[PDB]
């Protein structure tokens, strides 16, 4: 689960695939358990996955998600706007 | 990654996600390590996984892969035409 009671508790990995609001408290939680360096890296691969088109091998589904959560967190850090996170659409 | 040297060596699972040519040698390999019964089953879930309801979790994709490789193998068994296998095509889109 992403929550335990009323506060966000997910890892970056679970989170990346779930639905939750990025606010100062969830952000605080993630950054402090991942932290900022991995997140930045994940964020980097965002263009690589913003419109990822083609076959995924293993592996890639996960990275897509990690990449999107990554960017979302980086955007939040820049402009402190609470915003809802949901995983990207992966369709055939 | 599906290859000792020059010959195919992948499991059904790795293979299902990778790129390789289905020919009599890779077919022989897979059938003899999976075998024909699981493959047939996987093959059966194919139509489901052709016109899927968009996304389609992690999960779902893995299966679509197994299903996809499954059918390819069954087709090859029927008509022995060497054919390239690649995992199924996807689109990834954001969601605000």
């Amino acid at each position: 689960g992403l929550f335990e009671g009323d506060k966000f508790v997910g890892s970056f990995e679970s989170a990346a695939m779930g639905t939750f609001v990025i606010d100062m408290r969830s952000y605080e939680t993630l950054v402090n358990s991942t932290s900022l360096d991995r997140i930045k890296s994940y964020a980097n691969s965002f263009n690589k996955y913003k419109y990822y088109t083609g076959s995924m091998g293993e592996a890639d589904y996960r990275m897509a998600c990690y990449a999107h959560l990554g960017k979302a967190l980086m955007d939040y850090s820049v402009s402190r706007n609470d915003k809802l996170y949901t995983p990207p659409t992966v369709s055939v």
